[PDB]
């Protein structure tokens, strides 16, 4: 696709902190750019929709390639469309919007120009930032990850995209997502089959992977952190149901994989660790500090601050490990324990050493889950599972709370805020 001006584009700024071992920290200034599929696609040269509702107009998008000929991104309105806004080293991220249609949620990828992404190189670095949970109930998740895409948007490998970072593109993760409107420079009409249980989305018949780190997917009920690797490390067009992931019928039958190597509190056996009020050590009621360090092995090590208090990841013990990071050992006890065979299929920490090498864009999203209803994350899953499964709870929320049309009539005024991004070599991150 290209790009219009009917709405000029404004990326929200947004600081952060690049630390150094040397002891100090500097102030970056960044902004957030929306992902595409959020924003209104028209003809190069009028109004008229190329897409609407969740279909594609037959004349502007007849194929793939004449489609993305003949449509471009618009500009977004990010508060009043979208209910984001930043503050400072801030960014809020709203649930439901309704203006003149329906938005629910946003993802955003951090910039470091008007046309190209941050990239960080994780291994050996640590990642440090404040949220808010208290506003985000069962069946939501706010996220921070991290995903193998390119810093441009695209633009240099599919040249057919002249929209670029500057207008979202590019998107890709580890659940090969089928549902984005462009991808590699075309549309994604070709196959295209509305959802039957969301008016605004629906799937093509391509879809876009890459290696995913989700150092954060949290409501106020549950949290996990959970790197996702692929056996190609970046990104990649799939076909169809070959994609995989959330929006295929097999989601095991792909290139990435898409469960993860999780560690969830509350799924090992920790009830009391995280939750809201005064009877959980941390409380999701107040802001909270998350810490992840990428160890040069290949693990994950984590810890929390709360009002001035620091609270290591607790110790879990799992078949024969006993620890509390993410390391070989659990993930090979969590598959012994829980099943499941993907993470190592896909080669486990070692192959996701490749991602962390390598440089990775900063997203922040709040979503709802219309394929799992965020089972997965806070309530018993999967569900033809019981309680005495082990792993099967991952947090005390009921099945139907987290169905879509349940959530956006209840909770629409839900949010998440992200603050106080710091970034540097492991240890750097306390820096004044
Ligand atoms: C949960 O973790 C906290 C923080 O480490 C600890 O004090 C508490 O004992 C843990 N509970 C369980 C069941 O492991
Ligand atoms: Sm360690």
């Amino acid at each position: 696709q290209s790009a219009c001006t009917l709405q000029s584009e404004t990326h929200p700024p947004l600081t952060w902190q690049k630390c150094s071992s040397g002891g100090t920290c500097t102030q970056q200034t960044g902004s957030v750019v929306i992902d595409a599929n959020w924003r209104w696609t028209h003809a190069t040269n009028s109004s008229t929709n190329c897409y609407d509702g969740n279909t594609w107009s037959s004349t502007l998008c007849p194929d793939n390639e004449t489609c993305a000929k003949n449509c471009c991104l618009d500009g977004a309105a990010y508060a009043s469309t979208y209910g984001v806004t930043t503050s400072g080293n801030s960014l809020s991220i709203g649930f439901v919007t309704q203006s003149a249609q329906k938005n629910v949620g946003a993802r955003l990828y951090l910039m470091a120009s008007d046309t190209t992404y941050q990239e960080f190189t994780l291994l050996g670095n640590e990642f440090s930032f404040d949220v808010d949970v208290s506003q985000l109930p069962c069946g939501l998740n706010g996220a921070l990850y991290f995903v193998s895409m390119d810093a441009d948007g695209g633009v240099s490998k599919y040249p057919t995209n002249t929209a670029g970072a500057k207008y979202g593109t590019g998107y890709c993760d580890s659940q090969c997502p089928r549902d984005l409107k462009f991808i590699n420079g075309q549309a994604n009409v070709e196959g295209w089959e509305p959802s039957s249980n969301n008016a605004n989305t629906g799937i093509g018949g391509h879809g876009s992977c890459c290696s995913e780190m989700d150092i954060w997917e949290a409501n106020s009920i549950s949290e996990a952190l959970t790197p996702h690797p692929c056996t190609t490390v970046g990104q990649e067009i799939c076909e169809g149901d070959g994609c995989g992931g959330t929006y295929s019928d097999n989601r095991y039958g792909g290139t990435c994989d898409p469960d993860g190597c999780d560690w969830n509190p509350y799924r090992l056996g920790n009830t009391s660790f995280y939750g809201p009020g005064s009877s959980f050590t941390l409380d999701t009621t107040k802001k909270l500090t998350v810490v992840t360090q990428f160890e040069t092995s290949g693990a994950i090590n984590r810890y929390y601050v709360q009002n001035g208090v620091t609270f290591q990841q607790p110790n879990a013990e799992l078949g024969s490990y006993s620890g509390n990071e993410l390391n070989d050992d659990y993930c090979t006890a969590e598959e012994a324990e829980f099943g499941g065979s993907s993470f190592s299929d896909k080669g486990g920490l070692t192959q996701f050493k490749k991602a962390t090498s390598g440089g990775m864009v900063l997203v922040m999203s709040l979503w709802d889950d219309y394929y799992a209803n965020m089972l997965w994350l806070d309530s018993t899953y999967p569900t033809n599972e019981t309680s005495s499964t082990p792993g099967a709870v991952r947090g005390s929320c009921s099945t139907s709370s987290g169905v879509p049309a349940q959530v956006e009539s209840q909770s629409p005024n839900a949010k998440v805020t992200f603050s106080n991004i710091k970034f540097g070599p492991i240890g750097s991150t306390g820096n004044p």
